[PDB]
């Protein structure tokens, strides 16, 4: 009609997300919270650090423009509904790759199939 072409394989991407959730407690938590779109993109562009009484979403500063307090407050109420108590939910902007976000995890699960086929040679070992 108009074009669509943007679904492509939403099944493959959601199946891939199932594995991400089956590995990542944060991806699982977000899917249980069932976030909308903007706030979902905030939760997606961040990896969830968790402290004694807080949850600090390390958002890739590469998408710092998604992070707004309007999202954080809605995210906070949702995280608090999950935790069943007040979560000190903050969004911090840390672009360092040392942890994978649930978005990057979905992507990384897919590439693990490809990477395992090269990492098998790492497992053939040399020094470890």
């Amino acid at each position: 009609m108009k074009a669509l072409e943007h679904e492509k394989t939403p099944e493959l991407a959601a199946k891939l997300a199932a594995e991400a959730i089956e590995r990542d407690p944060w991806a699982a938590q977000v899917s249980q919270l069932s976030l909308p779109k903007l706030v979902e993109q905030v939760a997606l562009n961040a990896w969830k650090e968790e402290s004694d009484n807080a949850v600090c979403l390390h958002l890739r500063s590469s998408q710092r423009h998604l992070n707004n307090r309007g999202a954080q407050q809605k995210l906070a109420e949702a995280l608090s509904m999950l935790k069943g108590s007040t979560v000190e939910l903050t969004i911090v902007e840390d672009d360092n790759p040392a942890v994978r976000t649930p978005l990057e995890w979905r992507q990384a699960i897919y590439e693990e199939k490809l990477a395992q086929a090269r990492e098998s040679i790492i497992a053939d070992n040399n020094i470890q």
